[PDB]
């Protein structure tokens, strides 16, 4: 019959963060409410799925796939290195090498190390040739020897030609002599160097010597990694200096020195344009011969013959004539990067590097994604999963939780198709979509995930609407679409004449599969009556680890602003509010600024010193140092030895659970303004709705029902404008009292700012609420109704059943 299987592999299988907590709450809601629906989530700890490994080789990270856990660090413009280890003296390091040959990306270098933790093989892929390049120690030694032989041969050629090269005075005349003499192998020099290096060595020796020394030093550093233990901190920089992300000093496709041809001024006139023309003519002749006997030949012929016509006039390339060189460089780079026939069989007659290009985040992440999808051993762990999801009936559903790229990396469109081919309805749950607006490659990845899925389940309405807009209009970015609400966004932000980055996705019916869900949770103590919450010591409260950007600094500024205008606050309300802070001390600076206000600046020294703070304390003494500090002071003050500067702030670092309950019962106002704000998936705000009035951040994931007229409009005080003070609508309003707000910085990070709301406005709103004895009772009752009717396990399970088409089973 009906059988629901949850899957959040491999992230948060122990239920510690939001994703695992949500999955556990959903499973508990299924178990408690529907005892006839066998719902359970697959875990690696249980006998559900095991990490796929080759016959005698284990992944370098423990119990991870070396191509799936790399998506998360790659998406942040960071290159990390993973791979395999034979774990034994002899393990046939070949099959694992295949896993390193198909799952290799320029941002994801692959390694194979021996049993004694010594590097054996290094497979990388340059951003220009886009081909997997193994770098075994023998190959590195061969490359170094080839470079040395080329250097000595070129030195011999220079010392031989110096007798006649001095007679020629014109530099241009020397170009012809070297080119003609290079055509004849006096001592078999054509098999060691290329035509560019012959002229460069003779005429521009310091530049050629510098380039050769740079390449030789890079390769020597690469060779040095095979001597002792392998460390995954210097190989990343080596890969960056090898692939070309940060530096490209050697062209592995042609085994020759690279030439930028754009940032190589004073040498553009000496480039082997004639040699490139001959190579392209040979490629054209080969294509003509192949076509006479006869994937696409005509398209390749047209693409290659275009480059030949662009090099007919040499002067048109050295001097940029209506972008002639740029188009030529782009076409050459596109042709070289082609790995399909007949380009692959013809690219060996010309170099693989023609200009230095910057690997964008989108291109790098897409290459890593394709490498991950090309995994030959990944589908195995799918089969094991299927091996546990048997028998398969017509009422078997799979709920895959996706948080690009954290929660979902073991699931791919091929994986989803394999799941559906066995008779499983895949329901992809989007934990965050609008969050990755600055990184739209993750948006493309999750869009493919929804497209291949049977059903889609979103948490909020704004991200769901944005995803629907992207799916039904082609591009992830609504600015580059024809939608009336998206075309106006481009004009007001960057104008209608801006070449924004394109993130094309295939169109699909996302509205007919999408749905809505909530982050359910279970609370032990029932919330108090709203009448008791209004007159409940209106003090500002905030939990959580004290980190930069968690709203703790804003609470400190709130307390400070209370201190200066305490008299203004007084004579207007019964009691002055007090900002109460509690949680894990993690930021030393934030904790220092918190404690200076608490009991003065001087008393923070007449302690810090005596008992000072070493920047080594782990989180068993970092916690038990601010506790001792706040216990020694606030007690030196009651021994009336000192005075609490700022009596309107109270700090309780690492408070006990009973102390936390006392703080919750003694505070009506909470400041739960995190980096994202109010949302249907954020449990950190859902767990605090029962305390009272909660001030949050007006984020982009607001469900449009908490603003001014929704079913829970007064439940939380998000604010007036979205994103706090960083709103573009507000900036437009103050300006008209119109420039491009997002100009010269597309995809700005203003939607994820820390201090979005101004402390002064928060204080003014807080005072304006308690002075009405606005209308906190309405806020408390609406928050309680939202907690009891929407943020419940049964509601989340019912939403999931409705989204997966099982609404007839809802009680």
């Amino acid at each position: 019959m009906t059988k629901i299987y949850l899957l959040t592999a491999p992230f948060d299988e122990e239920a510690k963060t939001g994703d695992g907590q949500y999955a556990a709450s959903l499973e508990l809601g299924f178990a408690e409410n529907y005892e006839h629906i066998p719902c359970k989530w697959l875990k690696k700890d249980k006998g559900d799925y095991s990490i796929p490994f080759p016959t005698g080789t284990t992944s370098i990270p423990e119990e991870t796939i070396p191509s799936a856990i790399v998506l998360q660090p790659v998406a942040n413009e960071n290159t990390v290195i993973s791979g395999y280890k034979l774990k034994d003296t002899v393990s046939s390091p070949e099959k694992a090498q295949e896993v390193n040959n198909k799952t290799v990306s320029p941002r994801t270098p692959k390694i194979i190390v021996k049993h004694d933790n010594s590097l054996q093989s290094l497979t990388i892929m340059d951003i220009y040739s886009q081909k997997p390049i193994q770098f075994d120690e023998s190959k590195v030694d061969e490359i170094i020897h080839s470079l040395e032989t080329k250097k000595v041969n070129l030195e011999k050629a220079i010392e031989d030609n110096n007798a006649e090269l001095s007679k020629i005075k014109k530099q241009k005349s020397k170009l012809a002599y070297l080119t003609r003499l290079y055509k004849e192998n006096k001592e078999n020099i054509q098999d060691y160097c290329t035509l560019n290096e012959y002229i460069e060595a003779h005429l521009f020796n310091p530049k050629f010597l510098s380039r050769h020394e740079k390449a030789l030093n890079n390769f020597k550093a690469l060779k040095s990694q095979f001597t002792g233990p392998v460390n995954l901190k210097e190989l990343e920089k080596l890969t960056d200096k090898l692939t070309g992300i940060k530096e490209y000093s050697y062209d592995f496709h042609s085994n020759s020195l690279p030439y930028d041809l754009e940032h190589d001024k004073s040498f553009r006139n000496f480039y082997d344009f004639d040699g490139l023309k001959e190579s392209i003519e040979s490629i054209i002749k080969e294509l003509e011969v192949l076509n006479s006997i006869r994937l696409d030949i005509e398209k390749a012929i047209d693409a290659y013959t275009n480059v030949k016509n662009k090099l007919e006039n040499t002067q048109d390339i050295i001097a940029n004539k209506e972008g002639c060189r740029n188009k030529l460089i782009s076409e050459l780079q596109t042709l070289i990067a082609n790995k399909q026939e007949p380009y692959l069989s013809a690219n060996e007659k010309l170099g693989g590097f023609y200009s230095k290009r910057k690997l964008s985040a989108s291109e790098g992440f897409h290459l890593a994604y394709q490498a991950n999808r090309r995994d030959p051993i990944k589908p195995e762990v799918i089969e094991n999963i299927i091996t546990k999801m048997k028998p398969i009936d017509e009422d078997t559903h799979l709920d895959i939780h996706i948080r690009p790229p954290d929660c979902g990396v073991f699931i791919t469109p091929e994986d989803i198709k394999k799941f559906q081919e066995a008779g499983i309805k895949v329901n992809i749950t989007i934990h965050e979509y609008k969050q990755n607006y600055t990184r739209r490659y993750l948006q493309q990845y999750t869009h493919d995930l929804m497209r291949q899925a049977n059903s889609v389940q979103f948490f909020n309405a704004e991200d769901r609407e944005n995803a629907i807009i992207a799916a039904t209009y082609g591009d992830c970015d609504k600015r580059n679409t024809t939608e009336p609400t998206g075309v106006a966004k481009k004009i007001r932000e960057v104008g209608e004449d801006f070449d924004l980055d394109k993130y094309p996705v295939q169109k699909y019916d996302l509205k007919g599969k999408s749905g809505l869900t909530v982050a359910s949770q279970k609370l032990s103590t029932e919330p108090d009556h709203p009448l008791d919450v209004v007159a409940k010591a209106p003090n500002i409260l905030s939990f959580g680890t004290i980190r930069p950007g968690k709203g703790f600094e804003e609470a400190l500024k709130l307390a400070q602003l209370i201190k200066d205008n305490s008299l203004s606050i007084h004579e207007k309300i019964k009691r002055v509010p007090i900002v109460k802070l509690a949680g894990d001390p993690q930021d030393k600076a934030l904790m220092k600024q918190i404690v200076v206000e608490r009991f003065g600046k001087t008393a923070v020294k007449t302690y810090q010193k005596t008992h000072p703070y070493d920047n080594r304390f782990n989180n068993s003494q970092r916690r038990d140092y601010w506790k001792n500090l706040v216990r020694e002071l606030n007690a030196k003050v009651k021994e009336e030895v000192a005075v609490l500067n700022n009596p309107y702030i109270e700090i309780y670092p690492w408070c006990e659970p009973h102390e936390l309950l006392d703080l919750k019962q003694n505070c009506k106002y909470v400041c739960r303004m995190d980096d994202m704000g109010m949302r249907n998936n954020g449990s950190a705000i859902i767990s605090v709705l029962d305390v009272g009035v909660v001030y949050t951040k007006f984020g982009s994931v607001t469900d449009d029902i908490f603003i001014k007229g929704g079913k829970y409009g007064n439940a939380v005080d998000i604010g007036e404008y979205r994103y706090g003070k960083y709103s573009l609508l507000k900036k437009e309003k103050e300006f008209k009292e119109l420039p491009k707000w997002l100009i010269k910085n597309p995809d700005s990070a203003y939607k994820r700012q820390s201090e979005s709301r101004d402390p002064k406005d928060i204080l003014d709103s807080i005072v304006a609420r308690e002075e009405n004895q606005s209308d906190n009772y309405r806020t408390v009752v609406e928050a309680q109704k939202l907690l009891k009717e929407r943020f419940t396990l049964k509601n989340a399970v019912d939403h999931l059943l409705e989204n997966i088409g099982l609404g007839h089973l809802i009680a």
